[PDB]
């Protein structure tokens, strides 16, 4: 599924991401935009053989099992395929664990390089929240 901007904002808010670990909703929508362009089916292969999955491009090195990332962990205890669902619950629940790991949203390289320090509120402007 390709979410609309405000559609994704609303789902993320409902699932408890707004100000989660102190990160405003706009940060999460911005991250999603530049990670997946709001596409739940987005996948991207990393040089180390791990794969990023879903709206927030959560990686199999640490966070999900795809049966094909040697040495990896599955700290969110999910198949990586669950991150591709039109239902974003697994993505959000896992993102909550990631952003609590100590580095906050810097865990998402695209967030650090394209969202951090920007007017992230713009990503939820206009939305009925
Ligand atoms: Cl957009
Ligand atoms: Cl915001
Ligand atoms: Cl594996
Ligand atoms: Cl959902
Ligand atoms: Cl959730
Ligand atoms: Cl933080
Ligand atoms: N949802
Ligand atoms: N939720
Ligand atoms: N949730
Ligand atoms: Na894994
Ligand atoms: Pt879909
Ligand atoms: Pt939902
Ligand atoms: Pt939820
Ligand atoms: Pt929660
Ligand atoms: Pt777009």
């Amino acid at each position: 599924k390709v979410f609309g901007r405000c559609e994704l904002a609303a789902a993320m808010k409902r699932h408890g991401l707004d100000n989660y670990r102190g990160y405003s909703l706009g940060n999460w929508v911005c991250a999603a935009k530049f990670e997946s362009n709001f596409n739940t089916q987005a996948t991207n292969r990393n040089t180390d053989g791990s794969t990023d999955y879903g709206i927030l491009q959560i990686n199999s090195r640490w966070w999900c099992n795809d049966g094909r990332t040697p040495g990896s962990r599955n700290l969110c205890n999910i198949p990586c395929s669950a991150l591709l669902s039109s239902d974003i619950t697994a993505s959000v629940n896992c993102a909550k664990k990631i952003v609590s790991d100590g580095n906050g949203m810097n865990a998402w390289v695209a967030w650090r390089n394209r969202c951090k320090g920007t007017d992230v509120q713009a990503w939820i402007r206009g939305c009925r929240l």
